[PDB]
Formats: structure tokens, sequence, C-alpha cells
């Protein structure tokens, strides 16, 4: 099933499925978890499009420690891949923190390469005190994995969903250390860096269509923010899904696969 | 499940099953796919003897580009790995043009070593020239995705068979033109080099026992070819199946697992 | 299936579960990999943070890998072990992985390995037919019908499926390199200590053990248990009524429950 490719010199591991004509389905997965992150929607999207899912440097099969990257890899590293496998127009779909690269991806392209972007439970706010206190808790060598525990809980927020439990607990193994505590670098910095990842979005030279979905970050008046952004540009929208978790894409797969399809159509 | 070996210097990608005297069957897939052919088959393959399927280089778990290569390099690999596992005599079950390689296998190592060769759906006639034409049509940088698409209908017709299906659209991604050529050019090089397979057969030192498998070209002269062929040479043996699709291996697996199971019987 | 360079070798793993306490870590025996603990992974993951371990040459990457013993099948699965920040683990040991799981308890002392489970390891010196195809299996000549013989000793007729289609179809892949080498560390095993419970009794801090079989299906073997025991208070035995030498695959839920009540204690 899982195959590699050397792109910019560093093992990418990914899989591609499917024939239909149109943009690309890439499916870009949130930080220390891989391509098993979109099993839940794989079967949906295979059958709309060719879907090719995309692992991290470093989140392959082969779990050896790599050189230091954050976003610039992320995206140079996705792009080359879809370069070697020939994908013309796609349509990342990309989970949290993954969100970051898919953007940078979409302003490196152009909106005809890339004419929509899927964003999956992003904080969209400038990061709060509580995120960045424990972005900082998973650089520590000594408290990383509390800092873990402490995220990967509130991301549950108490779910039964044996999908979403099954991928936290049993799926996403064989990192430590190095990977959460880069996380933590990348995220951090990227919220420092732009403010938000909205603020990222409208220093697009050319926006193409974004859509995000999403079921925690709030409420709330987070909704009303995004109202706000959806009313300002017209290329923004925006969904939210009423799961219980943080992991749209596991916890409702058909309903978030249903989302890109009508995002794609839409493009 | 899957293992890999570096030989002559490349990484075969391989499996290895069963455990039973006499011959190993050792399948070998066509251009552009790779072991997942012969998922329908090794059930009824590995309860009767050890199976060991191999994969092209190239075409295993690791997608990089390798240099140029032709039937030689194909054959000589599969010999490098079967002697590093030190399996004795071996019966090739080839699919399509792997039924170069798998006759150039049994040229090079006799027929002690090879007793017998399953071929399946390869076409045994000088090649037709809209069947050229696809070759030279998968050659051509910016037109070889439509050379695929044509015959990948051609091999499917009508079908409603999943395991055929779900192959052909879902199991054998991450190929581009770099391959695609390359079985082009070998595939017509070896029909112009030949003129046929069945020409390639009777040029053999001394033939094994032959068996060829197939649905596909309609049934007519085809036929006949074949039954001429028989009556000329005892080693060689035939089965028209009443599959709709070029793939007998994946659509019709138990009839196809037992034809291989009676050649090697009788030889 | 993920993979690490340990000790300048490709150690094959999986991690699963987050569990607090000790980790279960499962050990397969010569010729296998992670596989021969699919049937009690269910199990030992819902309980415990598990880590199945491969020895090197016996992952994805088939290449030969430079010669080695016990020492370094130790050795290499307490590097994983560290770079995958376990700190107290079980051992969980098939057959002659079984040495490897008692070396790892004596480097690393019984507070970071308190438990050892042991799966059908014969407790006495070696019987003739089994010494016979290690000793085959070594001969560049015959090795073959070592190996033919090696395998023939695991089946023991059976007809269990899980049980079959383990040996049968899960042991390929190897050649003369790693099934001769199975054989010449076996037998130095039984040659260096004469028989695991003379290993076991040469501990410095004897942990818990506890060995797990349906087979030796006699009385002088269960004899020998309960005399070892009467001397030994840290080994325990559990005969199951399994007809087979592979009791985490054929007897998986009960083998489970076993490790699940050690790591208790
Ligand atoms: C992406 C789906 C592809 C499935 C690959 C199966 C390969 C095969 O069966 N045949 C050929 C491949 C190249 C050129 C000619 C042929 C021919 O069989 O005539």
């Amino acid at each position: 099933m899982i195959t590699t490719k050397t792109v910019n010199g560093v093992q990418i591991a990914f899989d591609d499925q499917g024939h239909e004509p149109g943009p690309v389905f890439v499916t870009l997965s949130g930080w220390a978890h891989d391509l098993r992150a979109y099993d839940g929607m794989l079967p949906y999207l295979r059958a709309a499009q060719r879907t090719v899912r995309v692992c991290w440097r470093g989140h392959g099969p082969d779990r050896n420690l790599v050189g230091d990257f954050g976003i610039d890899e992320m995206a140079a590293d996705t792009i080359g891949l879809l370069d070697a496998l020939e994908v013309d127009s796609f349509v990342p779909i990309a989970h949290a923190h993954g969100g970051w690269a898919a953007l940078e991806i979409a302003d490196r392209l152009g909106a005809q390469r890339v004419p929509a972007v899927m964003i999956l439970d992003l904080i969209m706010t400038p990061a709060p005190r509580e995120f960045v206190a424990a972005l900082h808790g998973i650089q520590d060598p000594e408290r990383w994995k509390e800092g873990r525990d402490g995220l990967v809980q509130s991301w549950l927020a108490g779910t039964t969903n044996q999908a979403v439990l099954d991928h936290v607990r049993y799926d996403s193994g064989g990192h430590g250390f190095d990977m959460w505590a880069r996380a933590g670098r990348v995220i951090d910095e990227a919220y420092r860096t732009w403010g938000s990842p909205m603020r990222r979005m409208e220093a697009l030279a050319e926006p193409c269509a974004i859509r995000h979905v999403f079921s925690h970050p709030k409420i709330g008046e987070y909704d009303a923010l995004h109202d706000d952004f959806a009313a300002r540009h017209p290329w923004f929208s925006y969904r939210r899904l009423g799961g219980e978790t943080h992991f749209p894409g596991i916890e409702l797969p058909q309903q978030v696969a249903a989302e890109a399809i009508d995002l794609l159509a839409g493009a």
C-alpha cells in the first residue's frame, strides 16, 4: 500500500488512489500523525477524484530523527512530490496546523494550480495563551508527555467515537520528544509571525477558494469572526460541524468528504 | 507484510509464503503494477506450494526513479532474488508483458531449474497496429495519460468485477511517465525484436512446459493460432477463460491458480 | 510498521497504546516478526502501551546484517525502547526469543524489568530431533533439510488454523544466513547454560518470570516446573489446554490475561 519517494533529499511517504479527471485531492495531516488520519474519508475521496495522501518528512515508516524543519519544508516537499507524480491542479485537505503548509502551498503555486483548500479545525484567532503555554511544555524534555496528554484530552473532549479514540490511542505511535518539541516550535512561531491564520490568508497574493470546517474551536463568537471574515472575502467559506472532537475528518468522514467534494465543485 | 532485498544494486520488493516440497511458484506482474496483482490468487497458490511474489525494480514501495532498464534486468533481478533465497526449481506465473521476462528467465536457467512457465493474457500474435499505437502513445510526454486510459478501457471491457476495478483504479498508483514510457519502449522493442511471444518461445534452447491462460482477444482466429501452436509443440498448452477482462489472475483467481497447480503437477 | 536505526541496524517495531504503567514489549522467535503477536495485540494494547519489536534483519529490510547473537538482540531492543522513552516494561517472548528476554532482564534489573513472560521454551536440554535440526540448519550442504526439520518440530502435526497459517506463511524471506544463525545461536544458549532454568538461576536479581505453554504435554515436564517453582517463588507456570507450540497465536486471549495478571504483580 504505502509508497515513498525522495523529495528535497528526504523520504516522503504517500499513497495515490483513483483516476477520475479534474483536481486531485491532496490530504495533509497534522503534526505527529500520518496518512491514516484520512482512512475514514479515503473511500469517499477516491470515488470522487484521484486522491494523494501525503505524509510529512519524518512521519513515514522511517522514524529516524530528521534534520530540523517547519512549514517551508512541508510545502516544498508536498509540492515536489506532486510535480513528481504529475499532479496538475489539486485541492489540499489539511488537518489543524497542517493548514499552515496548505496555505503556503496555495500561495506558492497560485489559484489555477491550487483552486481551493479545505482546512480542518485550525485555530483562526491569535494563539490563546493557554495554547502557547502547551506549545512550550512539549518542548520541555522532562514534561513533554504531560503537554501531549493535556492537548489530547482537550482534543477528545470526552468523546466515545471509536475511530477518533483508536486513532489517538493506537494509530499515532512511534513519535517522541523530537517531533513534539518541533511541533511546538513551528506552531508557536507560525502564530508569532502571522498573528493568526486569517491574517496569513489575507496576505495571499491571489486567494484561491478556502473553506474552514471545524467542530471545536469554541461555541461561540469564534463563529462571528468567521461570518465577519466570510463577509469581507468572497473566496472564504466555513462550516461549524457539531462534532465532539478536534478530529472532524476522522469523527465525521463522510460529511467532511462531502464538504471537500462540494468545495471542489464550486471552483 | 512486504520485504525487500538489494539485488544487482537495486531494491527488489517481494514476499515469500508457504512451505511445501517441490517447485516454488514465482509471481511476476505486468508493467506498472506490483504483487497485489496476485492478492486474489495467493491463498490458493500458497496452500499448494511455497510462493514468492516478486516486484520489478522501481515497482516496490520505493518509487524513486531508477535508471533505464528492460527485460534483461527484470530477468536478472528476479533470478538474483531467488538465488539469494536459495530457491531451487520454480514456476513463474507472469501477467501480460511480464511474460517476456518469464521466458527470458526460463531460457537463462533451463528446464530443470524452471520446469514450467504460466503466462496470463499476453498477446501471442504480432502486435496489432492499434496496440503499437498505444505503445507509442505512452511514450509521448504530453499524452501518455490518454494512452493509459485508453488501454485501461480495453482491459476492463464492461466488467463489474470489483477486484479488477479496484486493482486498476486504486491499487496501481504511484507511477507516471517515466515508467509508462519505459513499458512502451520495452514492449515495442520486444515485439519488433522477436515478432511475437510465440516466436520467442520457439527460440528457447530447451522449451519448458509453457501454458497460456487468457480471456481477452475475442474468440476466433486467436484460438486457432493457439490450436496450431499446441499441435506443433507438445510443451505448449493453453486455456481460454470466460472472463471479461485482461486480468484473469484477478478476475478468476481460483481458476487460474488451479491451472498453475495443474501445470506444475504435469512437469 | 515503523523502523528506527539502533546500533547501526534497522529495527522494525510498532507502538500502540497509552495506558500508564509498565509497557508490554513483544519479542518473536527466530525467523518471525511482529505478526507473531497480531492475535494478542488487541488485548495487550487495551491494557498497556505495547511495543512489538523485531530482531535485527527480521524487519521488512531483508538484506543481510552483521552476525549477531543474544547480546545484540538484547542491546538492539534496549536501544529502541530508550529511543521510544519506555521506562519499566514486561517482555513477552516466544520460544528462544526467551533467551534474549532473560538477558534484557538481567542487564536492566528488576525495577526496570519487573517481570518476563515466556511462551513455550523447552525448559530441559533440547530433545534430540530438535538438536539435530539445529546442527543441520548450519551445514551449507543440508541446511534446507535442517530448516524443514526445524519447521516440522514447530508444527507438531497440529490442525489449528491461526498456527498453521503462522508457521507456514509468516516465516519466509530468510535464507541460509539467518536460518543457520538461528541454529547456531539456539544451540549456543543450550551449550552455555544447559537449560533456560539454569539461565534463570543465574540472574543477578530475578524478576517475576512466568512460562506459558501447552506442549511438552507429559507428566515429567510438569514435575520439573513444580520442582523449580518449589525452589523459586519468583517462577510461575501455566499449562494451557492447547495443542500447539504457539500459545500466543492459538490462545491469544488466555495468554494476554496471564500477561496482564503477571504485570499486576
Ligand atoms: C494504472 C493502472 C495500470 C494497471 C497496470 C497493469 C499492467 C498491464 O497489465 N499491462 C500493460 C502495461 C503497460 C503497457 C501495456 C500493457 C498491456 O498489458 O498490454
